[PDB]
This record gives structure tokens, C-alpha cells and sequence, in this order.
DNA sequence: GTCGCGCGCCATAAACC
DNA sequence: ACGGTTTATGGCGCGCG
């Protein structure tokens, strides 16, 4: 719920219709992928995070 | 609709009767519920469950 | 070589019929392991096509043109 | 059963207080980690072995039960 | 009768930069 | 005499009869 911040943070900054993947996440806050995606993926059973099937994935403030 | 209503309403093979749902199911939306923080399990053979105020 | 196993497997259930990875690894006589990481790669190919599911299920790739 | 035996000696074999991952024993015992996890978990259980947190979960001869 | 399991995941090939 | 490091649905925690 930290990094579920900095995450979540960052994606409501980024716009508000935008999405954006584990890759860039990772640059954008000097984190290894595999923590990004660890935290994406809970947040998508959560409710709170929206994925859409990808190569890589695309994530987006869900309602 | 599972979600919601499993909510509104312990183990999950008493759950299959109240509600009428296989136990796989039912230990789905608890196992995903308490990863929510909404629900707790409680280390019973097998185990059991309640909601965490 | 356990790829056309597989295929073969899929002739014979019957146009539209699927099968899962743990009934096959049975059958087979073969580690899901294995089973899997061939069939994920034949989906890949097009050769076959997943339908997502717990556990999903595994049939013959049918052409959407 | 000599699954058993042979990964408590792995495990007594890497040294004192050390522990290692079910994807290594598969690797260096050449046995199918399904095998390794259903045996591991199993020695826990019996009190065995103990396993630390993690991803994955690291494992080593345990030190503290009776 | 615990069990939710979806798992292929690299003893990796290909792709990136 | 030389392409090192990251990706992939790569998140994996899995042991399940």
C-alpha cells in the first residue's frame, strides 16, 4: 500500500483516461519489474487497478 | 454476483448449503476476500472464517 | 514429437469438445509440466487455441476468417 | 521413500543455519520440483525442516521444535 | 475431505539497446 | 580473439491426491 501508492499516484497523475505498463512503472521509479508487477496484479484482484491483456500489459485507475 | 452476496451473509463447506454454491467457489471468493482485508481465516480443520471488523 | 501426441490426442474427442492439461498429462502419461509449456506453445503457433478458464480448457484452433 | 533422506542431506550437506529454494533441490537433485514441494512441505509438517518466508520460500533443517 | 490452483516461467530464445 | 542484459501474459507463493 505503499508502492500501491507510488503506483496508484502515478497512474491517476498520468492522465485520467491513460494507461501505462510494468516497464515503464519500473523506469519511472527505479524499481525492479518483477516488484512493480507483484503490486499490479494485487491491485487487479483488489478492484483497483484495470488491466488489459497485452504484450506487455497496459494499467489504468479502475472505479 | 458471488462477491456481494457472500458478503451480506464459519467454513466454506458450510457455505456450499447456504448458499448453494460449490465448496472450489466459495473458497475463491474467501481466499480473494481476505487478500481484501475484508475477511480473516482462522486455522480450523478445515478452515474457518469471519469477517474482520 | 509430444507436440502431434497432443494433436492426435485432439482428433479423436469430436469437433467442438475440449480437454484440460491435468486429463491429458494423465492420459499422455506425462508431467503437466510439460504438457502445458507444449501447449501454450501450440496455441502460439496457431495450431491450437485456450479458452481461459479454472483450469482452462484446450481444443483445436478454429479459424475466425 | 528416499526422497526424504536424500534432501535433509542436501540441505545438511550446504552447511550450518543455510538455507535454499525447492527450484534449486529440483535443479541439483534432478528431481521434478512437484516432487520436491509435496516432500518439503511434508517435512515441515513432521517438524523436519522449517521454512522462512519468501518467494519463494527458502528451507532448511530445522533448529528450534521438539 | 486442508485445496483457493489459474502455473507454461526456462537447463531460455529472442529481443533490446 | 567477446554482445551484455531484459523479456515473456513473467505476477509464481504451487505441495493438490
Amino acid at each position: 500500500s505503499h508502492m500501491e501508492q507510488r503506483i496508484l499516484k502515478f497512474l491517476e497523475e498520468l492522465g485520467e483516461g491513460k494507461a501505462t505498463t510494468a516497464h515503464d512503472l519500473s523506469g519511472k521509479l527505479g524499481t525492479p519489474k518483477k516488484e512493480i508487477n507483484r503490486v499490479l496484479y494485487s491491485l487487479a484482484k483488489k478492484g483497483k487497478l484495470q488491466k488489459e491483456a497485452g504484450t506487455p500489459p497496459l494499467w489504468k485507475i479502475a472505479v
